[PDB]
């Protein structure tokens, strides 16, 4: 046996960060100490682990195959030291979250997780669903909390909770004061202010509300929940937004919700992990925590 | 067939004037060129558009049937030229904004802009300064409101306003309880909860504070302002973040600002456009609107 | 009026081809005549119509606003030329089509249309639904026949016809021998041979089947309908694919369809056009042929 | 981690041997080197892993609890090393192909490959030669089968096989019903239905046929081999297309290939890879499989 746990950690860090420089800071080694370690691993194994893309290092065919094995070896070693000293030692997680989850759930969730584990190391990256999927796919994230569809076969979609979107408008919109239940045909000429194409929130509108209003008027598309709601509340215009974002403004008399039972505005929120990623003590403790928010 | 606008103009002028000579004067042409134009049109259509009775030209049934088509074509060519010369475009902007700007300035700014121009088409993308520079450099955005450096010669970085950052901590942080004024040395072993490498907020910290705390304990790196403040108020460490984000928490007694006059925590905010990209009237209206915003 | 139909046609072709050289071939002008046509148009209008990305030309704010007007001016000229002669001068269509449509419907469609209008100029682009939507979005296509979902606001989708997909397998598959009708549970542990993630066929499996076998083994993902069907028939494994592609093999005895009434596998096919594109005589003639070809 | 695989190996050996001496030989290590390692391990855990009897070393309770964990870690490290040294990874390939290749060669090529390697993971992207070039240049693909021309030096181009394309027409076309050897001039006035520019099949009309036909009415341009042939059979014109595509129509009487010996019309099909991309056992398997057909 030539390889060392330090070398495996460098191999993992380079796969997570993309360069020896970024990887060296993540394992707390000088840059040439890290490059010596990676070179020793590759020379000992008799093959390179990364294709050299001029600048970035990207896992090659062998590196991809070996990466999950390295993560399991490192995770068991962490479990080893834990199982001796008798409790959760080091937590080091790279997390991702989509826009609505990060605005209205992540701050409380991470703060509460750090009250219980004051020593936990957590990185947070925010993006849309497909940016999260690709990050988990590249082993760049340990876990992502997503609000969009979940359909990649090598990734695992663990249902976390359901999120209710709603059609909202200004309190003085004519449809809010209508003396009869609403119909889909009442929204034919509404001006919609929606989330960007490709986001999970926009998915719901396109797959639930666009069917009935195929010529829906959509001039404003914003990748920001608050900007949408301030414009909707600033006069006419409607949006289909998570109740997580609307309800804080319903308290301030800025918005109302229209009853639209003819449209299914559910969506599932998911925890996204790689099916091959060994779940060491760190990750697993965080997943259960997220689940135990029953 | 290969007809021309000139031929349509002569066709219409003859329809309105009755003679080639007066038609040629209307459309600013020689009698020979106008006569030639009408003949080319009729030969292209393969049938006459006028009955010929001496020098006078009278529309025949075909002429009367095609005249409104010609008038519409000529009318829309004039609208085309006027719309271009007068730059009569509607507002149709693809905008970009960095995190702190998007969170605390974009909502009211865009809401107030849409009050004046409620029919404007706008798209907004949110990301990091580096992500915005690339978008603007690829001609994917008309304008970006960034909170970071911009050292690019092909891009034009216009100064918008200033953003004041501050060091904040939970009200009972040991450093918050000191009597004397603070010094940079007091911060050597602070646990820093910071924005990611590549953000402009992290640029302020790296530029000002790191010179005095070389091995600063970067306890956490989070790409979310509120997550940072929640964790700092919860009792873990400090952050260097915009006073726009801190203030509502100061008002609620969840964060305090530590005086650090030995550190310059002022940052410029910039309007970022591509020097080679045409600027329409909508972009110029939004840029002037941003410039005219209070501070 | 200094601008000409020739210049408008160049302006359109550049928007559709992306370079002057490719535009000059589309409008059958030399490179020089084409570049001079665009430059003079821009000079007269007092502003450029395209942003320059090197040799790439992409419409700028003013160009995007004026392009629909140019298309309408040229279409009305096509209509003028035909209304006087009685017959369709130019049919000149840039068409798009998704794979299943391109594999089993377009071939006999264009061949039959070209027998009715033997003078038409047709160009056929092929791709998945995301590309046809983008291609049409840029005005690079007059019309696309798509098999996926239609969600961009600036485009319009006319319901063309329906297409029924079906789970299929080799005749000797264990699930094809059972006597008791099948359940969603029988399909646990099946090896799936599916189309690529960004296709309308994979869209049906992802939203109509995947929610019942979430751990569904998806070992092979192929952007080719025939490759899938040959692999499925050559051993075990199944796919969910259009009956247009399966049924030649079902009647050959190389595949069978498993009845799956617990899954909705019907999906619409659409005609896709830009809402801002003027529908001239040629285009409107083709759209009518496709409508009058269902039943 | 302050613990090392070396420490684990020594912790296992003493458990299997019982004395530091024999445990040192079976790990191929000096006595001092091995005793130093066990000292560090018990240090960085907080407690000892053995009871001492002069120097008989039998597992105390802690050692018995952690030993099976040490054996599993060491076993996975050994498996990790044999997997790497022997390149025992599975097949996980991202493949590309041009249109004629995808339509007429890929279906039975991939199906037969999967009869040999049934658990292989394959992905297929279909697109013209220049998309595949860039895809392989961007590491978006492990291999591409291209019917076009190779240009780049940091790409490796490997001759796969030759492809003969021919000029095809409708059987009742006047030129076909003629009883005379055709000439390059008998084509001067005829309708040509070609594939898109910048494509493999296009190269052969623009490099071989466009040297002899002056008018050369490029009546159309379609990026679909079949649509071209359905049209050509409807009575409209001719095309210079791969014979792999034509012969299916010939068995049905819809197309006839014309005699045209004054035009070469041979074009090579190539395997395309990147010179700096590590080739695992899966890629070499598929590449050799292609070459042996
Ligand atoms: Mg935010
Ligand atoms: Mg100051
Ligand atoms: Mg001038
Ligand atoms: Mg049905
Ligand atoms: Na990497
Ligand atoms: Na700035
Ligand atoms: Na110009």
């Amino acid at each position: 046996m030539r390889m060392t746990l330090r070398q495996l950690a460098v191999f993992v860090a380079v796969a997570q960060e993309g360069t020896v420089t970024k990887a060296s800071d993540a394992v707390r080694l000088t840059q040439s100490a890290a490059s010596m370690a990676l070179a020793d691993l590759e020379d000992g194994l008799g093959a390179p682990l990364f294709d050299r893309l001029g600048k970035r290092l990207q896992l090659n065919d062998l590196g991809r195959f070996l990466l999950p094995q390295a993560l399991e070896i490192l995770g068991r070693c962490e479990a080893f030291e834990q199982a001796a000293k008798g409790e959760l030692q080091s937590i080091d997680l790279r997390l991702g979250a989509t826009l609505t989850i990060s605005d209205y759930l992540i701050p409380d969730l991470m703060a509460d997780f750090l009250q219980i584990h004051p020593q936990a190391h957590l990185q947070l990256q925010v993006g849309n669903t497909r940016q999260m999927i690709e990050a988990v796919n590249q082993f760049q994230l340990d876990l992502a909390l997503i609000e969009g569809s979940c359909h990649l076969p090598q990734l695992q979609c663990i249902h976390w909770r359901n999120d209710e979107l709603a059609v909202c408008c200004a309190p003085d919109h004519p449809l809010a004061k209508l003396g009869r239940p609403l119909t889909a045909q009442d929204f034919l000429n509404v001006e919609w202010i929606l989330r960007e194409e490709g986001s999970g929130t926009r998915e719901v509108f396109d797959n639930a509300i666009l069917q009935d209003v195929p010529d829906a008027n959509i001039r404003l598309t914003l990748g920001h929940n608050e900007a949408i709601l301030k414009i909707v509340a600033g006069g006419l215009g409607m949006s289909c937004i998570s109740r997580l974002a609307i309800e804080p403004l319903i308290e301030k008399g800025q918005l109302v919700i229209l009853e639209t039972p003819f449209w299914e505005l559910t969506r599932p929120l998911h925890l996204l992990v790689h099916r091959q990623k060994y779940q060491g003590p760190g990750l697993k403790a965080f997943m259960n925590f997220c689940e135990n928010r029953v």
